[PDB]
């Protein structure tokens, strides 16, 4: 929640992954869309539920770009990871 | 503060946040660290640098003002001048 800085916010390795993920997004998303992503990640880290985060990601990315959601795994803390895997399986995205 | 700033993208800044959180343990209670965590999250989500500074000063209090200096690597360049102005105003510079 908002009162807890999560593992990925404190991990240099996860941060390297975040920076590269953002560069990767440029290939499929517009600048305005990447702004929405940033807003969504910020909302999640600020306490939005994992469900709310996932639903908003899915509607932003759309069916044709949902594969990009796999790359968010490192930013999901332990408590929310099973929910996130469930989400990925539900929308037909898998490694 | 909508964009993910250079500070949030920087592996070294993240390492320093971990280091700073370990520092906080020696000076703040768990509840106070919860307050810090919420403030950083609100700043990152959209709170102004001025709002962040004002709330941190209130949280830390006079005797822990020196800790604010450790926030430097988490403040993106765009907010740096304001942050430094704040530090000088409260006399920690």
């Amino acid at each position: 929640g908002s009162k807890t800085i999560s593992e990925s916010e404190l991990s240099a390795s996860a941060t390297e992954l975040l920076q590269d993920y953002m560069l990767t997004l440029r290939t499929k998303l517009s600048s305005q869309e990447i702004q929405q992503f940033a807003a969504l990640l910020h909302e999640y880290r600020n306490g939005a539920s994992i469900h709310e985060f996932c639903i908003n990601l899915r509607q932003l990315y759309g069916d044709s770009r949902k594969f990009l959601l796999l790359g968010l795994r490192p930013f999901i803390p332990e408590k929310d990871s099973q929910h996130f895997e469930n989400f990925l399986e539900t929308i037909g995205v898998k490694d």
